[PDB]
């Protein structure tokens, strides 16, 4: 993900690409913050390309819709001409990058935060590579800046810090009496304890301390490249809202004709799946069915800004409707302040005995762009869900969607996964928000898709354990 530039301005962009690179050369960068801005050399000449994300995909202009900026990448390039990524060397959204910091503060993450193979670097004008060996010390190597060229006192001189780094990864520094420096993870400091959090996101609206968070959360998205045939397959195209915002084939729910595009997520399961499309409707009740689910969380309008978001799946109040083979009821409606709750009873046809409720709960009041501005509406509808959930003997896995099911979707999910461990473990427990991202982000593509979100995923959490 060397590609992407994240403190360059739109001029040192053009001189990058003018001086370093030639034409097919490319590199993402973010603008109007939220913004991103894909720069490509073309015949001697630099265009500025813009990506938008208000929390729901990135939409290319003049392009397509994606999961995520890696996936953008990887599809212009098996498919303006995108050949040459032009290589960051900044390391400022690297999980070991910990630029300004002493060798007793180090020490003393190392200590308490670290266990063997831990590492970070830090940095006059030279910086430091601080490794924890053992089952144990802490050992600090010097990494000389001579000529905008890193090393280790000899051998090698390398382009940047990380290149330094992926090198003695693979080949490590061995010290004369033995001991292998061994660089196995960076060292965990986004992993806190639940009670601390108001400390923590204090700390992160500092000087913001929540976009280097965040965009190093982004950078470990190239390694979540998994397979999506499934979905790309001929008779599977149009069963897709966005074309290109595929599920993995590892964990696609398979329909027991087998297609759908949603994945389980296993942290209590979820299945996060798009809004219905009109030839979808059918194939949506017959997973709801099969999976066992009780409980589906709708968090979008049916239409927002005059676009259709998800069709209406389910019938009017008091209503029965047959969807193929599925059969289905709405019992009640129940219209709270940020929601509707509707009472569904879901069957097959011609099997009396198949019935079962199903409760969809409706999210009315998220904003067209962004997140809200307060957590509280979001946590009282999440509790609800938890406890309709919790009630149900045996249920299976609670369905949540929006539009793409990957950006609202994913920020409920991550928000339910944390408040849970909370629930269980209680208030003294350690939570890490972008180890968990990451995990569900492995399940389906994209999940959690704006710095808005994230800071609404600890603003959510930090609000659950203030009112605890
Ligand atoms: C100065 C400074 C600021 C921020 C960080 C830092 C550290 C980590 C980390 O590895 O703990 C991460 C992560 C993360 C965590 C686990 C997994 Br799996 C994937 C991503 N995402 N963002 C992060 N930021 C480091 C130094």
């Amino acid at each position: 993900r060397r590609w992407f530039h994240p403190n360059i301005t739109g001029v040192e962009a053009e001189n990058l690409l003018l001086t370093r690179g030639v034409d097919g050369s490319f590199l993402a960068r973010p603008s109007n913050p939220g913004d991103f801005t894909l720069s490509v050399r073309r015949n001697g000449a630099v265009t500025h390309i813009k990506i938008q994300n208000t929390g729901d995909y990135y939409d290319l202009y003049g392009g397509e819709k994606f999961a995520t900026l890696a996936e953008l990448v990887q599809y212009y390039m098996e498919h303006i001409e995108l050949k040459y990524p032009l290589n960051c060397a900044d390391p400022t959204s690297e999980r070991w990058f910990h630029g300004h910091l002493s060798g007793k503060e180090a020490e003393k993450l190392l200590t308490e935060k670290g266990k063997h193979g831990s590492f970070l670097v830090r940095e006059p004008g030279d910086f430091v590579l601080s490794v924890r060996t053992g089952d144990s010390k802490v050992t600090h190597v010097m990494i000389r800046c001579q000529e905008l060229k890193y090393d280790v006192g000899g051998g090698e001189r390398f382009d940047s810090l990380t290149d330094l780094v992926e090198h003695y990864k693979k080949n490590p520094m061995v010290e004369t009496l033995g001991t292998v420096l061994q660089l196995k993870q960076p060292l965990n400091t986004t992993r806190i304890n639940a009670a601390e959090i108001e400390s923590r996101v204090r700390e992160l609206s500092k000087l913001q301390g929540f976009w280097e968070e965040f965009e190093t959360l982004q950078q470990q998205e190239c390694k979540l490249l998994y397979s999506r045939k499934e979905g790309q397959r001929q008779e599977n195209k149009n069963k897709n809202r966005y074309k290109n915002i595929l599920p993995f084939d590892h964990t696609r729910v398979v329909l027991h004709s087998d297609y759908i595009n949603a994945n389980i997520i296993m942290p209590k399961s979820y299945i996060a799946t798009q809004g219905c499309l009109q030839n979808t409707v059918n194939d949506f009740w017959r997973m709801v069915f099969q999976e066992n689910s009780r409980v589906i969380v709708m968090t979008t309008k049916e239409v927002e800004r005059g676009k259709s978001k998800c069709v209406k799946y389910w019938p009017d109040e008091y209503a029965l409707k047959e969807y193929g083979v599925m059969r289905v009821r709405n019992v009640k409606e129940s219209a709270a302040h940020d929601y509707t709750l509707r009472e569904l009873k879901l069957s097959k046809v011609g099997q009396g005995n198949t019935e079962r409720t199903v409760w969809q709960y409706h999210f009315r009041t998220w904003p067209d762009h962004g997140v809200p501005s307060d957590p509280g509406g979001v946590l009282d509808f999440l509790e609800e869900v938890h406890h309709k959930q919790e009630s149900i003997m045996d249920a299976g896995p609670v369905v949540v969607h929006c539009s793409a099911g990957i950006g609202r979707t994913g920020t409920f999910i991550v928000i339910d996964i944390l408040i849970d461990i909370i629930r269980e473990k209680g208030v003294d427990c350690d939570i890490d928000v972008p180890k968990t991202i990451q995990m569900v982000r492995s399940q389906r593509s994209g999940m959690v898709q704006t710095e808005a979100q994230y800071r609404f995923i600890y603003m959510a959490v930090q609000h659950y354990i203030e009112t605890l």
